[PDB]
Parts: structure tokens; sequence; C-alpha cells
């Protein structure tokens, strides 16, 4: 029982093989406007993806990832809630089996159609094995996808899709600028979370935009064509591959934003 999202081995599963899957501090969460309280202490956030290099992307049989050379300070995030320079290492997606869910943060119980995580780690703490042991060790940026005009951004991104249909597929994909996948505004909502996969470290400060980015229709279809399984496997169409909202518990989420 290797962990996936479907009935025998998704998300109300993965507490047996990690505990921490019913901790304090799970992601993601729903974020209920009226609770979600500005703070007029919070930075605006400091994005950097100028001089990024991506490496590679490949089908690890629960989404599909664009991973970065993290070796020195390039595309880096800091300020809003944040201690430090964080390193983006990979990108990824979430998304549904149709357009009405994918998202895995909801806004005042409303899923969007998918959701972009760029990854990235604390350089405060040395390296990534120490990063994901602290509460801050891990930023993601979180980013909603609704469906309307396409985001030329994300066109280099779905037109390879074709060549990693599979789990375990990769290919080179150097010179890909992250930039063109952000929204215009940089207003966020943030709270300590965790990874929403395994091994659902609670070590990430959640920075989730406000603002979704719109792709097409067109270009979600392309996400969809995805496969849970392996090359000659039967057919599992990579689609809901994502976890739920969890308890808040005692948390709270800050807005950046009036
Ligand atoms: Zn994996
Ligand atoms: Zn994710």
């Amino acid at each position: 029982h290797h962990w996936g999202y479907g009935k025998h081995n998704g998300p109300e599963h993965w507490h047996k093989d990690f505990p921490i899957a019913k901790g304090e501090r799970q992601s993601p969460v729903d974020i209920d406007t009226h609770t979600a309280k500005y703070d007029p202490s919070l930075k605006p956030l400091s994005v950097s993806y100028d001089q990024a290099t991506s490496l590679r992307i490949l089908n690890n049989g629960h989404s599909f990832q664009v991973t970065f050379d993290d070796s020195q300070d390039k595309a880096v995030l800091k300020g809003g809630p944040l201690d430090g320079t964080y390193r983006l290492i990979q990108f990824h997606f979430h998304w549904g089996s149709l357009d009405g869910q994918g998202s895995e943060h909801t806004v005042d119980k409303k899923k969007y159609a998918a959701e972009l995580h760029l990854v990235h780690w604390n350089t405060k703490y040395g390296d990534l094995g120490k990063a994901v042991q602290q509460p801050d060790g891990l930023a993601v940026l979180g980013i909603f996808l609704k469906v309307g005009s396409a985001k030329p951004g994300l066109q280099k991104v779905v037109d390879v899709l074709d060549s990693i249909k599979t789990e375990g597929k990769s290919a080179d994909f150097t010179n890909f600028d992250p930039r063109g996948l952000l929204p215009e505004s940089l207003d966020y909502w943030t709270y300590p979370g965790s990874l929403t996969t395994p091994p659902l470290l609670e070590c990430v400060t959640w920075i989730v935009l406000k603002e979704p980015i719109s792709v097409s229709s067109e270009q979600v279809l392309k996400f969809r064509k995805l496969n849970f399984n392996g090359e000659g496997e039967p057919e599992e169409l990579m689609v809901d591959n994502w976890r739920p909202a969890q308890p808040l518990k005692n948390r709270q989420i800050k807005a950046s934003f009036k």
C-alpha cells in the first residue's frame, strides 16, 4: 500500500504510515475570509525568479514536477512572513477530474480548478536535510488556477507533458522562467502548516496568493492526460490528486491585505 489518492491508498489512509497526518498543523486548510485577519505588520512578499535555472520535468506518480538548481541564491523567496532567504527547488500541481475541483486550499469552501505549489527551503538552516526538521524550514508559495484565458507562461510546461505521460518518465527541461506562472498581485494569506503529501512534515510556512492565475481549458486538459501508473501498466488517470482541507485547530491565518 504505497500511498496515492484513490479509495484504497488515498488521504484517509496516510496516517497509518505517517501518523503526523492527524497532527496539529496539517495542510491544506480552508481559508475563511471572515476569520483570516489582516496583519498590517506583514511585509510585502519578495519573489526573485529572474535568475532561476530549471533542470528537469518529471512524472513522479503523484504530480508532474519541474526541478531547479538550488546550489546558490538565484531564484529566491524572501520578505513576507519569512526569516532569511528561501531557495526554489521545485514546483508541481494538483488538479481535479473536472473544472469544479482540484485545489488543495479552499477559500470560503470554494475549490479552484487547480493549485500550483512552488517549494522553497530556508538557507539559514544550511541544507534541505536540516530545513525540513524546522517549523519554518520550507516556504511554499501556493497559487490557485481558474479556467479562463490561457497563461502564456504555462504553455512551455503543458506542451511537454506528452513526453512524460506515465509514472517515472522525465525529460531535460532547461531555461524555463517561473516568473510566467505568477498573478499580478502578490497579496497573500499565510499560516504555519505541512507538506500536503507524505511524509506530511510540519515544516512549511504557507504563503497562498489571493489572486488566482487564469489558465485555459485547453491547458488544464493537458494536466488530465497524465497517468498515475507506469508505462504499459493499466491506465490510472492522474486526476483528483489533491488532499482535502485539514482541521485548522489552534492556528491563525493572516492576511497581508485589507
Ligand atoms: Zn514521490
Ligand atoms: Zn503540492
